[PDB]
């Protein structure tokens, strides 16, 4: 599923993402949106062999197995294929463990070079929460 921007936002808030570990609501949905351009469906291979899954582009180096991606661990316990569903509640539940695994957001790519240090709170901006 392709998710609206509000969609998404009201979604991330009833799953407890806003102001988990700190991050307001805005910095999810911007993660998302630059990670996945909010579809729950998207994969991105990486260089060094892994794929990254879904609407928050989760590794299969660290989090989840999808049978291919040699010598990786799975510590969220799931396969990456659940991490696609157009219910976003896996991705959200293996997102909670790695943002609180002392990286923060810097984790993901995309936060960092496109959405820290930004006005995140628009990407909240209109949406019913
Ligand atoms: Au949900
Ligand atoms: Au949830
Ligand atoms: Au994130």
């Amino acid at each position: 599923k392709v998710f609206g921007r509000c969609e998404l936002a009201a979604a991330m808030k009833r799953h407890g993402l806003d102001n988990y570990r700190g991050y307001s609501l805005g910095n999810w949905v911007c993660a998302a949106k630059f990670e996945s351009n909010f579809n729950t469906q998207a994969t991105n291979r990486n260089t060094d062999g892994s794929t990254d899954y879904g609407i928050l582009q989760i590794n299969s180096r660290w989090w989840c197995n999808d049978g291919r991606t040699p010598g990786s661990r799975n510590l969220c316990n799931i396969p990456c294929s659940a991490l696609l569903s157009s219910d976003i509640t896996a991705s959200v539940n293996c997102a909670k463990k790695i943002v609180s695994d002392g990286n923060g957001m810097n984790a993901w790519v995309a936060w960092r070079n496109r959405c820290k240090g930004t006005d995140v709170q628009a990407w909240i901006r209109g949406c019913r929460l």
